[PDB]
């Protein structure tokens, strides 16, 4: 058996859920307490009876606060993850700095008494929007032990990601004019190793700012990806392979099967 499985057997509806199977609580990390990032909020399951959980750090993009990604916090954590949504040190931080801050936010979780006994420190992931998604890729390139990476409309000047060894779901917005998929998202996907477990999911009609308010497609497939790779949870392969059928996805590419 897989000792990392948490929660009831899934369905498409369970991964679409705004509130997942786990009740969640939250704790604030002040800027002063946050070594190497701008503070944040940690969302976590309060039920400890199924074991420890993997951890996820999420960064906003250029000019943006934690509030632009906050909705992902409880929506993902309630599926069985400890999730920290960060503020960056400054609103103008670039992608590589954001990648350092994502790693610093994960590292913080190991030290914070409210959650350190709730995490499996070996099973961690990074996500982010815009330059924060560039940051997620940078963090993965710097730490091949990360179990998943999910850039959402990622922006980066670095286009070649051949050194990444972390399963990566690249979420593009079809009509993105800030981080256009042809030169950002889908170029990143194409330069990830061909033998990596990876997928490219393009959101039909979406603008760059799609991740700044709730988007069910983004949440459901982020949850499925995190389950499949952070928890090695084979119950979630069904949602990723073969390609998802949602209208909201204009294009899907992957290295399925991952099994």
């Amino acid at each position: 058996a897989n000792p990392y499985e948490r929660g009831p057997d899934p369905t498409e509806s369970s991964i679409e859920a705004v509130r997942g199977p786990f009740a969640v609580a939250q704790t604030t990390v002040s800027r002063l307490q946050a070594d190497g990032f701008g503070g944040g909020t940690i969302y976590y399951p309060t039920d400890t009876s199924q074991g420890t959980f993997g951890a996820v750090a999420i960064s906003p993009g250029f000019t943006a606060g934690q509030e632009s990604i906050a909705w992902l916090g409880p929506r993902i954590a309630s599926q069985g993850f400890v999730v920290i949504t960060i503020d960056t040190i400054t609103r103008l931080d670039q992608p590589d700095s954001r990648g350092r801050q994502l790693q610093a936010a994960l590292d913080h979780l190991r030290t914070n008494s409210v959650v350190r006994n709730r995490i499996d420190p070996n099973r961690m992931a990074v996500m982010g929007h815009s330059m924060g998604g560039g940051g997620a890729l940078s963090a993965a390139a710097n730490n091949t032990s990360l179990e998943a990476a999910i850039p959402l409309q990622g922006w980066h000047t670095r286009k070649n990601w051949s050194s990444v060894r972390t399963p990566t779901l690249v979420v593009g917005a079809e009509l993105d004019t800030i981080a256009p998929v042809s030169s950002h998202s889908e170029a990143f996907y194409n330069s990830l190793p061909s033998d990596l477990d990876k997928a490219y999911m393009e959101l039909r009609g979406a603008s760059h700012t799609v991740s700044n308010t709730p988007d069910t497609t983004t949440a459901k497939y982020s949850i499925a990806w995190l389950k499949r790779f952070v928890d090695k949870d084979l119950r979630y392969e069904q949602f990723l392979c073969p390609a998802p059928d949602d209208f909201a996805i204009s294009e899907y590419r992957s290295t399925c099967p991952f099994l």
